[PDB]
């Protein structure tokens, strides 16, 4: 069991490190002390080497014990690689004086002040002589990596100090969480099959209960684990004065699998956008020209997506870098896109989102206003109409990490500006596709709506006409934006006519009617310019 507490006690340091719980189980054959006045110089070496020996017996039987081969290679280089990191420190640790007794016989003995260092040596003078012991074996007892008439692993280079003790930390974590992952989708792994009652999921509510509790132990210890990591640290000691998920709450939350019966009765996140470090159009104050009655989309009509017809063949050859460069194809909207809308929060979080949704629907391959982007994309994967579940999952997967790299660069602008805009996404992006068509005809009607009673006070009202023709101009020049605003609504109303042949009424014509889903789509009281 995860003795946490009496760990504690018995410590006494008040340091919350808790060994697995894996780590408490082992084959009981150590004793505290063999033969007590046989010391021998050379024989202690091989002492030690029988504890290397004994750590050749405990990890061969245990071996069998977990027969997964990602979970024996775990296991394996965890095994043989955290009692290392005691015996190459030669450093304070959690033990009394098992070192310090030794050191100081090989200090009284050898010679006085001149063979700390050399014993640094007998560590390079045993630590490589362990491994070659099993290899004169041969590789039926343990399995390693498959050679031509070989089976070994090459040798593990030491990590430099201070690192050594995190990947220890870092891999005991890892593999603990993703154990307990297994275990959660393997129990409880279906409930809406028959299974809505409370009786079934009863076991399984009590484990997600267990779950939760354990992430909450297991969060606040960590930066006390955090605690003394920063301020062990230090460098130049020598002074005057000694001085996927999201973001944490996703280690904290449980899965969204368990959503489902769960219904009620430092920056290193952002350094990866240094890792992808290695065209303005004015597209957005342009002057809007008709041409043949259909409106071209400010957001699609400039698409940056430039596919080169000299490197199709790499497409097949080598894959793998084009996918990086489909990554830096997202780099390049993080080159492009947060530059060209400007400071404003809002109608800059509204443009990109707009932007984003809109690329997203291009990347949907079900709408084929385009030709050659349409052919290329059928010759390279050959896809459906909508029946696209992985591209549309991909197309998720680079909309979170567009939306994780531009709270960097947003956050990084200032220094002092409040967060008013959530960090994570909000799920009124979340909407089906035809709701996103609502949203793109939605956003063009009350903006400059509002805008035009705005130009009223701004008119020349106040001022009168008279003798027949008017003395002035720049009032009444004006005027022209309410018949363009009637042009908008006429063309408007002809691409709705046009929606309702898209689905000719065949089946499924509506959820609900278009008078109440104007008005019930937005969220407290949200819809105020929508057709007001």
């Amino acid at each position: 069991e995860w003795n946490d507490m009496d760990l504690r006690g018995t410590y006494n340091k008040h340091k919350g490190v808790l060994i697995p719980p894996r780590r408490r189980q082992l084959c009981f054959s150590r004793i505290v002390r063999g033969p007590a006045n046989l010391r021998s110089l050379n024989e202690f070496k091989e002492e030690i080497l029988k504890g290397a020996q004994s750590e050749g017996k405990f990890l061969g039987n245990y071996y069998k014990e977990h027969k997964d081969k990602e979970k024996a290679l775990e296991a394996m280089k965890n095994s043989f690689y955290d009692y290392e990191d005691i015996i190459k420190g030669t450093d304070m640790l959690t033990n009394i004086e098992f070192k310090d007794i030794k050191i100081k016989l090989d200090r009284l003995l050898e010679k006085e002040t001149n063979n700390t260092k050399k014993a640094e040596d007998w560590w390079k003078t045993n630590k490589k002589s362990i491994w070659n012991a099993m290899l004169c074996g041969y590789k039926k007892s343990g399995n390693k990596i498959i050679d031509p008439s070989w089976c070994t692993i090459p040798t593990t280079e030491t990590p430099p100090q201070f690192l050594r003790w995190i990947k220890e930390w870092g891999t005991n974590v890892c593999i603990q969480k993703q154990e307990h992952k297994e275990y959660v989708k393997s129990k409880c792994s279906n409930v809406t099959n028959l299974g809505a009652q409370a009786s079934e999921s009863n076991n399984c509510t009590s484990e997600i209960k267990k779950y939760q509790e354990w992430s909450r132990k297991r969060s606040i210890r960590w930066e006390t684990i955090s605690k003394r990591y920063k301020k062990y640290k230090r460098m130049d000691i020598l002074k005057d004065v000694k001085e996927e998920d999201n973001e944490k709450e996703a280690f904290k939350q449980i899965k969204e699998q368990v959503k489902i019966p769960a219904e009620l009765e430092n920056d290193y996140i952002c350094n990866k956008y240094k890792n992808i470090h290695d065209v303005t159009d004015n597209f957005v104050k342009k002057s809007w020209e008709i041409s043949n009655g259909v409106l071209i989309p400010p957001r699609r009509k400039n698409l940056f997506l430039y596919i080169d017809p000299s490197k199709i063949c790499e497409y097949k050859k080598d894959p793998k870098l084009f996918k990086d460069f489909i990554y830096w194809s997202a780099f390049t909207e993080v080159e492009r896109l947060k530059k060209a809308y400007g400071g404003a929060r809002a109608k800059v979080v509204h443009a990109m989102k707009y932007s984003f949704t809109d690329i997203g629907s291009i990347i949907k391959g079900d709408d084929m206003m385009e030709k050659n982007s349409s052919d290329k994309i059928g010759k390279i994967l050959g896809d459906t109409d909508g029946q696209n579940e992985k591209r549309k999952k991909w197309w998720d997967m680079n909309k979170y990490h567009i939306w994780e790299s531009m709270l960097c660069g947003y956050r990084e602008a200032e220094g002092d500006t409040e967060t008013n805009e959530n960090c994570r996404f909000p799920d009124i992006e979340s909407v089906p596709q035809f709701l996103r068509w609502f949203q793109e005809w939605s956003e063009n009607f009350c903006d400059r709506r509002q805008k035009l009673y705005d130009k009223l006070n701004s008119e020349c009202i106040s001022a009168e006409c008279t003798n027949g023709s008017v003395d002035n101009s720049k009032c009444t020049h004006a005027c022209v934006n309410y018949k363009n605003y009637i042009l908008t609504k006429k063309t408007e109303y002809e691409i709705q006519t046009n929606k309702y042949d898209n689905e000719f009424k065949n089946k499924n014509s509506n959820d609900k009617d278009a008078p109440d889903y104007l008005k019930e789509k937005c969220n407290d009281n949200k819809c105020e310019c929508l057709n007001k």
